[PDB]
């Protein structure tokens, strides 16, 4: 409380998270939000300090899981990632972030030892799969699978898109993308393979395991089409003059990039809750949550035929 | 002048892959290095695309690399360079990592000393630093920074023990004028002494003010600030103090010590008023509506104060120089330049005193 309290008088000009204003407890960091603060994407910027940050307070809620398959919430989430995949930001253009991170993670996995007997024998069942020629499998897959490298947000997920209050009636501008601790350069089909993951996975749960998968909840081809047909002429400024012929044949092959990448975020994702299982404080089911991951990753892979 | 092998692969390295466009793909064999400023630190250095190399969208042909050689500051650095980019104050960033910084490449020159004093670049320098102060920053708006940063040199010079005879006596000399005690008499005469706090830039000097190519017909928009490693939320007062004192120092002497100071070039009265009346209507754009009388009140308010504030530009940066004669191995006669800080200290405080 001290010291939240001596950052608002200090750095605000009448004058975890809190609301005061918003206070949140990293040199790339701070500059990405920074730059993305200057450029109307994201919320202003009032005070960086080390301890933390004042952000903007929004008006708003985010997004419940159900809502992402709205046609037009759809559309709106299309367009503003479009429009993240278009920032040019500071930072390293080498694809990095996905392979590396899950690296990481597959090291850290590999040396965990649980002491729960539940844990143990969770972590066996998915040690089971042979998470290292999975990976190799999975970069084979990836690396044959032409994807461009853009400025990724790396979790789109419905906690971290605001509808925004009073602007409920409009169309197609009532969203804003939040929450960039993630966002890197990264293969565009990670992104929106991200995405559509994240319509089966609802975090809000307030029973054990403290979510809810529903493999049902997949966009159809059909929704998956609605979106990238957003996504395209937002993204790409020649798309919108293409022949029919030409915009089928683009839609087509992003569809087997984005589904094929979206393989990834199963595999990261889940490696990512194995470790937390080990080293959050936070409650959560995150051996379920892991397993409910891999178990979406090899379901995925026989829907590809992969 | 090329860089040593391994900067040029770093180099090579940083620009390949922040870069986008033709960079993204260039070998190594293709790259362009030449030193704009060698040493161990703040080293400078020009990267290039190969003049036969097209670009493919709008990437820079030609860069800046700043590496830092030899956290909270670091932070607060590269957020700000990063907004003033984004707000066309200052050169874009292109590329930011742990050991320096890509930025975009100014066909400029760097004013003299003596130009400083010239109508239409000290007009101009005013108003640069109007909008600059005119900036909504995210840092810390109390003035902490002067007396924070005078304070803590002041810790460190009572510390310091020299070991070579010439610096030894120097220092002596000095110690001498009780700092301590002087520190207290400015600080009391600031203290009464009203400043607007703003963000400055606080090394507003020749160095860090660029003539840009092609625009030297230009009599208004010829001019860019850089250099914020000093700026911060402080007085105005300090801000445009300092500037003045800067028309009496030539950091470009090429013998020993290695800078000229001349008391008599700081600004007459008349080259003052000049400056801050491009800098009041700039600041506020109502001022040219009141009237002449509350206008002249205004005006005679603001040079007192920037007198007064003068003092501390005097003050901190003598006492930061004597940390520099002790920290950095910098082929620069630091203790001379403290001593004539402090000579032009007791000169100001003499003329305001008289
Ligand atoms: C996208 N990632 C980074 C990887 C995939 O998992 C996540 O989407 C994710 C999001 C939210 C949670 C989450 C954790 C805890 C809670 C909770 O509210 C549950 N309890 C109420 C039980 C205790 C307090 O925290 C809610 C959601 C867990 C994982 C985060
Ligand atoms: C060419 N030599 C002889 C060797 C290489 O370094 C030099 O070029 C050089 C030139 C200028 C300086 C210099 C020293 C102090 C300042 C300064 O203005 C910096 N501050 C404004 C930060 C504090 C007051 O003194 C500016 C330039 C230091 C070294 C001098
Ligand atoms: N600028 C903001 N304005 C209003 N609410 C916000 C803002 N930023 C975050 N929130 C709320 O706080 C939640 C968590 O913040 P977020 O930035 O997503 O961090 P985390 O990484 O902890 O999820 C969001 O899901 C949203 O409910
Ligand atoms: N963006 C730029 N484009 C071209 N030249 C520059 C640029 N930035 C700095 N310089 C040159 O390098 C010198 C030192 O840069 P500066 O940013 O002032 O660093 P320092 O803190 O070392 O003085 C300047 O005086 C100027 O001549
Ligand atoms: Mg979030
Ligand atoms: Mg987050
Ligand atoms: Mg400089
Ligand atoms: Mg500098």
């Amino acid at each position: 409380r001290r010291r939240a309290y001596l950052w608002c008088k200090e750095f605000l000009p009448a004058w975890m998270l809190f609301q005061c204003v918003l206070l949140r407890l990293m040199v790339l960091e701070s500059v990405m939000f920074a730059i993305l603060a200057e450029r109307s994407l994201g919320p202003k910027l009032y005070g960086i300090f080390p301890q933390g940050r004042l952000e903007q307070f929004i008006p708003s809620r985010r997004l419940d899981t159900e809502e992402l398959s709205l046609p037009d919430i759809s559309a709106e989430i299309a367009e503003k990632m479009a429009t993240f995949h278009g920032m040019k930001m500071p930072f390293n253009k080498e694809p990095k972030w996905l392979f590396g991170t899950m690296e990481k993670y597959l090291k850290e996995v590999l040396r965990i030892k649980f002491t729960e007997e539940s844990r143990i024998k969770k972590l066996h069942k998915l040690l089971s799969y042979n998470l290292p020629l999975e990976l190799e499998n999975l970069r084979s897959l990836l690396e044959s699978t032409p994807s461009p490298v853009v400025f990724c947000h790396n979790d789109c997920q419905e906690g971290n898109i605001l509808l925004l209050e009073g602007r409920e009636n409009s169309e197609k501008q009532k969203l804003m993308l939040i929450d960039f601790e993630y966002s890197s350069y990264n293969y565009r089909g990670f992104d929106i393979g991200n995405h559509f993951c994240e319509w089966m996975y609802d975090y809000s749960y307030e029973k054990y395991p403290f979510f809810r998968a529903n493999i049902r909840k997949y966009p159809t081809k059909k929704q998956q089409l609605h979106f990238i047909s957003s996504y395209l002429p937002a993204f790409q400024n020649d798309f919108e003059n293409l022949s029919t012929e030409e915009k089928s044949i683009i839609k087509e092959e992003m569809l087997l990039e984005v589904n094929r990448f979206a393989l990834a975020s199963h595999f990261l994702w889940g490696l990512w809750s194995i470790v937390q299982a080990k080293i959050s404080s936070i409650e959560f089911g995150y051996m379920d949550y892991a397993q409910a991951r891999f178990d979406a990753y090899f379901h995925q892979k026989r829907k590809l035929g992969v």
